[PDB]
């Protein structure tokens, strides 16, 4: 997250760190949202590499004992069947991970609430992105979970030529594009949290930013629109 602030420890208890085995150690690669005690929602593109993955729930600092973490292996990966790794602009950037254990819920570990199917936020609706991604284009991962205030940019504006043009789809949410604050590499798969009728819901799965830079004016961060995939998600979990 570029231009973020450190989240307080209990703000976003559905946020997970998706990690892969590198050497014999684990490295953060992506975010995700806990949606069942044994299921995580992330970006399809996060789990293209044939890697060993684990999930950390209750994580705040990637490099320090928080005293709240639970570390759980990924047992099964279900990528959206229409996902195409060489075509992120086509959408379908979403995957579900079945965990090897069911995590214990507490103030640091809660299920993320998803929007009702078909819900589209009005232009300039207030949202936070969260994650441990780069804090500057071509920078380094955050140590502590970051948040940034990223208002939505509706499809009509986002798909305009000075924004993302034909790249963005109605199956996506755009947010930010102020040139200061954005998602960045390592935030992929994580949530966009938007406050509706007094409660946050996870409206986005972080998908992509511009090839020119993370925080580029009129290139808002682009997210898979969670409310497009409610049936898909439930179908996967009910068959798995
Ligand atoms: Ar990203
Ligand atoms: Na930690």
């Amino acid at each position: 997250v570029v231009g973020g602030t450190e989240a307080q420890r209990n703000s976003w208890p559905s946020q997970i760190s998706l990690q892969y085995r590198s050497g014999s150690s684990w490295a953060h690669t992506c975010g995700g949202t806990l949606i069942r005690q044994n299921w995580v929602m992330t970006a399809a593109h996060c789990v293209d590499r044939e890697l060993t993955f684990r999930v950390v729930v209750g994580e705040h600092n990637l490099n320090q004992n928080d005293g709240t973490e639970q570390y759980v292996g990924v047992q099964k990966i279900v990528v959206h069947p229409y996902w195409n790794t060489d075509d992120v602009a086509a959408g379908y950037d979403i995957a579900l991970l079945r965990l090897a254990q069911s995590v214990t819920l507490n103030s640091y570990v809660q299920l993320g609430v998803l929007p009702r199917a078909g819900t589209i936020l009005a232009n300039n609706s207030p949202c936070y992105i969260t994650g441990w991604g780069l804090t500057r284009t071509n920078g380094q991962l955050a140590q502590t979970l970051q948040q940034a205030y990223l208002p939505t940019v509706d499809y009509a504006i986002c798909s305009s030529s000075s924004y993302w043009g034909s790249t963005v789809k109605n199956s996506m949410v755009c947010a930010g594009g102020d040139g200061v604050r954005s998602g960045c590499q390592g935030d992929s798969g994580g949530p966009l949290h938007c406050l509706v009728n007094g409660q946050y819901a996870v409206h986005g799965v972080t998908s992509f930013v511009s090839r020119l830079g993370c925080n580029v004016t009129r290139k808002p961060t682009v997210f898979t629109r969670v409310s497009a995939y409610i049936s898909w998600i439930n179908n996967v979990i009910a068959s798995n």
